């Protein structure tokens, strides 16, 4: 095949100028999509404060308003999920994989509206998810929206203006543009077989939706952890460490989300009633725990520059992981929309420290900072989980800015996912997505 | 499909423990050779240095021996390429890609020792090419001959082994572990068709990589640029303009490079003697500019804090631009062993930072530091004539740590590679590859 690859290789990168155009505009729209979704879930979290405010003198009525707004909120978004759009519960990133694979719809005149409304419930609720699944499946969606209002043929086209929506989408939610290009290159587009998404043009939306993102965000970080310390070569050795503990974890971690994926399905059957009662109940629980310990509470990005700096005590950061371990997986596993992601920074930064802690005791001599483990760590439960490394140490380098510690970064992301592998354990997403096909054919 | 996909999935990300073991070790070795490749470049450019002292009265004398140096150095690389192994000279990006597209083959009981040697000549003799191809095809090779000499079995293991080497040698002559994979993802991997080349393994290739050089080299990197400013958003359109400076440009080099290679062929007919003399005509006079004027010859290196910082004039830095130009289309078209990236990236730092001069005048309301134009303009080249500029983005951030300048970066590199698709130049390292496979076939 010379004569043929002579002439793909003369032809290569020449994406189509009606694709590339369309990759701008869907970047554009997820951008804005993006800075309101963010703009709202503030909002809520706002006036749900304000709320604690006017009853903060009759402790056990404050206990109340606080669970029963976090309660309705949690229920109006379950509901709109179960009601309308049951794939857009949950992260939303198993189903856009799914579309790309040409497996799985993408119903965005249905999903738009219930992803973004009842995430606005549940995340403004103040449950332990992320705003990254939510503004990722949006994004694809509003790709997948302006193929079928232009009419653009082609598989390139298709795969092509999804990807770069998924792709801005990760990027506004973010700040993160690199991320969310390899968050497509690495783990979203199509994994056993060539395909055409067009990377010039991925790019050109992503620059869009940052731009965008940018004008409503400028001067604020989501994550400002200052300039840690150096690593020597003598220190590198612990990362690998610290690694292989992420690598036994992360397959014990996926096991807990699928298998309460199903005891929490046990106790609604399916049906919409229990199920959007069962998700005012976890609702409530969060937003309980939001007044009376916020730590074990929310997205998890307020106690990472805390957590590195070194702030906590032990007890504390061994008290943090497990109580968010645990709200994790109920607000997860349960089906209410929202991301993973986020709460797996937190968790990998809490461990991390922890170990930095334990690291700094033993070895006087290599002069330590616990804080340099708590980065290191940041990105290791998105690779022993869901087994994107590439993406978690782009994504880590992008929020903290910590380049001098690239080496353990890696060296600690590689034995996650090298772990994780050698004991038996699946990539998250696709775990999630197959067991999905799964049930779209057993009922046959 | 359903049903394949759905066993496909429970089954990803199990790259076979032989292959990850054997990743580890082409790394380690690739970095040794990268760390030993290094050393012995600049130790001739030392000798040469040195040289200079012992004759620094008699000017004409100093001039010749500056000369003659080079010239028998370059020439000894260009002989060794010539007589031993043909497919090793040039950047030898090209060979690792067709070798992964099985259309081109490693020899690797020839090219290791004629790339290593005959690279020691035409760099240590301080041509303008860089360390980096030199690096890539050794590495490759290296990854190509563990896997015989294991006899490992597999189209998995051959694409993968030869793949991990590459970004390992890109990782370590340039100590930019995320940039080494970036290029084998955006570029190296066959482009057309799906492959089995394992990410995670050459992952493990390149921290080994990264790791045996660092033993070697730290405290110290290539380029030191300092903490530079942020830009402004009302500042981005400017950003926008420079990439397609770049884009226009890219081709119009492309040509020039491929052109150049041909009439160069004419000079010498493809004969071993007159190709050797010329290389050393070259070779020599890239010594001779080395001491009279050392910002025209070099890999390039030197002259980027230089830039950036604003330390040169507009007419300096339109000389060095030019000047570069030419002595890096004679360096890379006539066939010596050696990369381009290197002496790219000089002339974006030099393009930008012109370009970012200009800025400061125009608009003194934006409170520019032509320093940031230097940065977004100096993977750009990368970006436009190559033709992989996320690539070329993640290496310039390796390299320079201003992250802060990451959305003017993209914005230039976007703004290069649209230009250069739009006026209908071509990924040269794919445009090489293309011409070699056209007389495979003639």
């Amino acid at each position: 095949r010379r004569r043929q690859l002579i002439r793909q290789l003369l032809e290569r990168d020449k994406t189509p100028l009606a694709i590339l155009f369309m990759a701008a505009v869907v970047g554009t729209l997820v951008g804005l999509a993006a800075v309101a979704f963010d703009k709202g879930v503030a909002w809520l979290q706002n006036q749900r404060m304000g709320a604690l405010v006017h009853t903060a003198d009759n402790y056990p009525l404050l206990l109340t308003v606080a669970f029963l707004c976090s309660a309705v909120l949690a229920m109006f978004g379950y509901f709109l999920v179960r009601k309308y759009a049951p794939e857009a519960g949950g992260s939303g990133i198993p189903e856009i994989e799914g579309a790309l694979e040409d497996q799985r719809p993408v119903r965005w005149w249905r999903v738009l509206p219930v992803k973004f409304f009842g995430g606005l419930g549940t995340l403004g609720g103040g449950m332990v998810l992320g705003r990254q699944g939510p503004t990722v499946q949006i994004g694809g969606n509003i790709g997948r929206m302006v193929l079928d209002i232009f009419r653009l043929k082609g598989d390139e086209a298709r795969h092509t203006l999804l990807a770069t929506g998924a792709a801005a989408g990760l990027a506004a939610a973010f700040n993160a543009p690199l991320a969310g290009i390899l968050f497509i290159i690495e783990e979203m587009r199509p994994q056993f077989r060539y395909t055409l998404i067009s990377i010039k043009a991925v790019f050109i939306g992503v620059i869009m939706s940052t731009i965008m993102y940018r004008i409503f965000n400028h001067e604020v970080a989501l994550i400002d952890v200052g300039k840690l310390s150096d690593a020597p070569l003598n220190t590198l050795w612990l990362y690998l460490i610290l690694g292989i503990i992420f690598g036994i974890f992360g397959p014990i971690f996926n096991k807990w989300v699928l298998g309460m994926q199903d005891l929490l399905h046990r106790v609604h059957g399916g049906n919409i009633t229990k199920w959007v009662l069962m998700g005012g109940a976890i609702g409530g629980l969060c937003g309980l725990l939001g007044f009376v310990a916020p730590a074990t509470s929310g997205g998890g990005f307020n106690l990472i520059p805390i957590a590195t700096a070194g702030n906590f005590s032990m007890g504390m950061l061994v008290f943090i992981f497990v109580a968010r371990v645990i709200t994790t997986l109920l607000c997860f596993s349960s089906g209410a929309p929202g991301g993973i992601f986020a709460p797996m920074l937190a968790l990998g930064t809490v461990l991390g420290t922890a170990f930095g802690m334990v690291a700094v005791e033993l070895f006087p001599q290599y002069h330590l900072e616990a804080g340099t483990f708590a980065i290191a760590g940041m990105g290791a439960l998105l690779a022993a989980s869901i087994r994107a490394p590439l993406t978690g140490i782009i994504l880590v380098l992008e929020m903290t800015d910590n380049y001098q510690l690239i080496l353990p970064m890696i060296i600690t992301g590689l034995g996650a996912t090298l772990l994780a592998q050698f004991t038996g354990g699946k990539p998250l997403y696709s775990a999630i997505l197959a067991r999905t096909l799964a049930k779209q054919e057993a009922e046959q």
